[PDB]
């Protein structure tokens, strides 16, 4: 599989999403229908979105790994699948929530070749290869910002801080995106729970370092090493080139 | 004029401001283009938004009261509009931007009788009059949740908090409707800066109110006597009668 199959079968899955999703109700899209192999509830979003993935994902040599159903298939091209990311937002009719897929040719995240972040409220479609990031079929490369009085996404703060602005919107794969094409000058994810999973971020991460951007976990530390397993969890911190070191600083 | 016209005005401004935004491209719409009478610069998107605002309000017998273009006419009724809540986002693509009018029959808050805000990105409609608070045509009201541990809009966190989900969406007027539909349990803008003007609140507050919530400044006191003047400042912290007061505890 290359990145243009990936490209083709994320396209073929955001829309049965999107279709899903849209057909059904808000009092219905909050219902709590299982447990979901994460160990969070599965919503009846959650679950309409992810059998409406996996049906096209199956058919394709790839171990996936889901948030929830868990880990499937056995093909060596893994796949780390977030059905609906902001699934909170999808069910009060906020539109800012997602379907977000990384390919990678191993189950460590630096072997990841495709990263798609598809926002299923305006259909905003974000995605990344070897030809670089791109939103809505125009490339999109990272913010030049240097100093700290920047806009910046962060969960969460918690203290002083010299931002220009913070936001939190509630869909860690789009706010990635946000990051990725310049809307904001960073990504933060420094909550010492460390509650990121594999598919919350590696799509994002995959699009935003394509975009140019510097992305490490909480500390500096390459993702590189980050597995697409159940069990994996993430910080993030993700700037520019100069601003990077200057956050890495201020959080300490 | 009775609240039949301000529905009939403020559907007809939001139509136009949905067009002109919309056939404006980002590049162009984060120009800084003028100094705003409220002491911001005014943005291209704002000031098309306000130019279109402004051109079927002044047919009215108002007074209005703007971010960009300050205070305007000599109605007995008075109009706090934010032609473009959220400027930032807007420049920016994200799908959280709104027009904000809110009608009263004087210069102060008590004597609103509507309250409108909607999305120029979804179309969502938020509005509110004597029968009530909808979005979308049909009937809302503000969620019953009793514990701290609760979905909370806040400007800004620098705490530990005891909320389940904390967001910040850069749109106060459209942040107070999804605390009116219950989509969040509380919006609290507590900066001390005391940021937030007439016309960002004002329609949010009337929709939050008719929707069933206890909304104050920040002791606890009616918001009834803010001026529709440039000078006037805001916080706000609103919910549920029951929630409310815990709530004015836990800040100070
Ligand atoms: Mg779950
Ligand atoms: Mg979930
Ligand atoms: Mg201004
Ligand atoms: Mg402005």
């Amino acid at each position: 599989m290359d990145e243009r199959d990936a490209l083709r079968i994320s396209r073929e899955i955001a829309g049965e999403v999107r279709k899903a999703i849209a057909s059904m109700p808000l009092r219905e899209r909050v219902k709590d229908v299982g447990m979901g192999k994460d160990g969070t509830p599965t919503k009846a979003a959650d679950r309409v979105a992810e059998d409406a993935a996996l049906e096209i994902l199956r058919k394709e040599r790839v171990t996936v790994v889901t948030e929830e159903s868990g880990v499937l298939g056995e093909g060596d091209v893994f796949v780390a699948l977030d059905p609906l990311d902001g699934t909170f937002n999808a069910t009060q009719g906020i539109p800012v929530y997602s379907v977000s897929l990384c390919f990678s040719y191993s189950d460590k995240l630096k072997d990841a070749f495709f990263g798609y972040v598809y926002n299923l409220a305006t259909g905003d479609e974000y995605y990344a290869d070897s030809s670089g990031a791109y939103r809505n079929g125009e490339r999109i490369e990272v913010s030049d910002a240097e100093e700290l009085y920047c806009n910046a996404i962060i969960y969460y703060p918690d203290r002083k801080f010299p931002f220009e602005r913070m936001r939190i919107f509630g869909s860690a794969a789009t706010e990635l995106c946000f990051f990725a094409d310049g809307s904001f000058d960073c990504f933060l994810d420094i909550r010492p729970g460390k509650m990121l999973r594999i598919y919350d971020a590696a799509a994002g991460v995959f699009i935003a370092e394509k975009a140019g951007g510097k992305v490490t976990e909480l500390d500096g530390e390459s993702l590189g090493n980050k597995k697409f397993d159940m069990q994996e969890r993430l910080n993030i911190v993700a700037a520019n080139e100069k601003l990077h070191p200057k956050l890495l600083e201020l959080i300490k």
